[PDB]
């Protein structure tokens, strides 16, 4: 008894009033959740932002929602984000490489929204039951 259930990937970038310390010149968020009204907290058992190698310790994770890292920075990268689900199964975990892209100067502030479906064919019965209360 196959389950498909959905994650939204996105984040939010704007150019700093005023530039950091560092000459750091945007603010930037990004997240992982569920569609609204969905608490993927019942599947999810940690999400994990592999930042850029500069930002100190770049591994940051989130094991409570909200799952999201809040940081300031002066360039885009990619951003791995790794999913790892509340079982002992495979899949143990899902990866998306995400683009954390930002906008120059003048141009409104980045609101960027992705979403992505996982399919599990044949997951155990508590691992389906977890998916199906999100
Ligand atoms: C200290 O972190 C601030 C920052 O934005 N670092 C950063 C981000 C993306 C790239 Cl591609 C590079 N080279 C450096």
């Amino acid at each position: 008894c196959a389950v498909q259930v959905k994650l939204e990937l996105g984040h939010r970038a704007q150019v700093r009033k005023k530039p950091t310390v560092e000459g750091f010149t945007h603010d930037w968020m990004v997240f992982v959740r569920g569609p609204e009204h969905s608490n993927i907290q019942h599947f999810v058992e940690k999400v994990v932002f592999h930042l850029h190698e500069s930002f100190p310790r770049p591994k940051r994770v989130c094991k409570d929602p909200p799952y999201k890292v809040e940081e300031s920075g002066y360039a885009g990268f990619i951003l791995p984000i790794e999913v790892y689900f509340k079982n002992k199964e495979e899949p143990r975990k899902v990866r998306f490489d995400y683009d954390l892209f930002l906008h120059l100067e003048g141009h409104p502030p980045v609101n960027h929204l992705r979403c992505e479906k996982l399919t599990f064919n044949n997951p155990t019965e508590d691992f389906r039951r977890k998916l199906l209360k999100a």
